[PDB]
């Protein structure tokens, strides 16, 4: 029973960390969000990702990365498109579909080549967020699940270790830009990733950490690639009916 809010949310990225190994000395870049549809409607997300990272040696590059999701209502489908440009040319194109059906994830790829996956049965991003809001309503403070995000190759289920800490509401240059749900409360929440295949160190493939509103709103996100983090701020939100 969690109503997220449709809105479009715009985040300024910056370098949080480079390690000796990444070789970056320097990221600049942006990350558009907006999130629209309903119970009755379903869900429809278009993201971009934009990262302008410096090298010594190298001259820029900047990665453009553009997706676009439908979620239906019951939440048994997930339709999916993912476009990559590097330096202004589409490198990379990843387009499919998948459903949940006898408990299992069928995955039906359009594009780079032409196949089917019978994956393990798991949730979508607006499922698998609406639990995470849920859980957190309800006091839970850490849990395991898995999810099929379809990002990277589209090509399998991720476990996903939540952990959720108090309720807090302090005001920052963040909530500034966001208006009426301004002095709302959020949960900060950090979800690892990790894949069964194989873990350097059982170390999860990826971690975020963000602060969450109920409405499904986030802002203070931070990302941990591995050797290098990126900070998202948000620097603009609108809200629409």
């Amino acid at each position: 029973a969690v109503r997220l809010v449709p809105h479009r949310a715009i985040y300024d990225l910056t370098l949080d960390r480079a390690d000796e190994k990444s070789g970056i000395s320097g990221l600049t870049g942006r990350m558009v969000y907006e999130f629209n549809g309903s119970a009755c409607e379903g869900y429809t997300t278009n993201f971009r990702f934009v990262t302008r990272v410096d090298m010594d040696e190298q001259p820029q590059r900047v990665t453009d990365q553009q997706t676009t999701t439908f979620e239906d209502a019951d939440g048994k489908d997930f339709r999916f498109v993912n476009k990559t440009f590097v330096d202004k040319e589409l490198v990379k194109e990843v387009r499919g579909d998948a459903k949940l059906e006898d408990g299992k994830t069928v995955v039906k790829l359009s594009k780079p080549k032409e196949n089917t996956l019978d994956l393990k049965g798991t949730q979508f991003p607006t499922r698998h967020m609406e639990e995470l809001i849920g859980k957190a309503e309800a006091g839970q403070k850490f849990y395991q699940t898995t999810l099929f995000d379809a990002s990277e190759d589209a090509d399998r289920v991720v476990a996903t270790t939540v952990v959720v800490g108090k309720q807090q509401a302090v005001p920052d240059d963040e909530t500034k830009v966001m208006g009426k749900f301004s002095k709302d409360q959020v949960w900060p929440v950090t979800i690892a990733y990790f894949d069964d295949k194989e873990q350097q160190d059982g170390m999860p493939i990826y971690r975020i950490n963000f602060k969450l509103y109920r409405n499904g709103i986030t802002r203070d996100m931070t990302m941990d690639y591995g050797d290098f983090s990126m900070r998202g701020k948000l620097v603009k939100l609108d809200i629409y009916d």
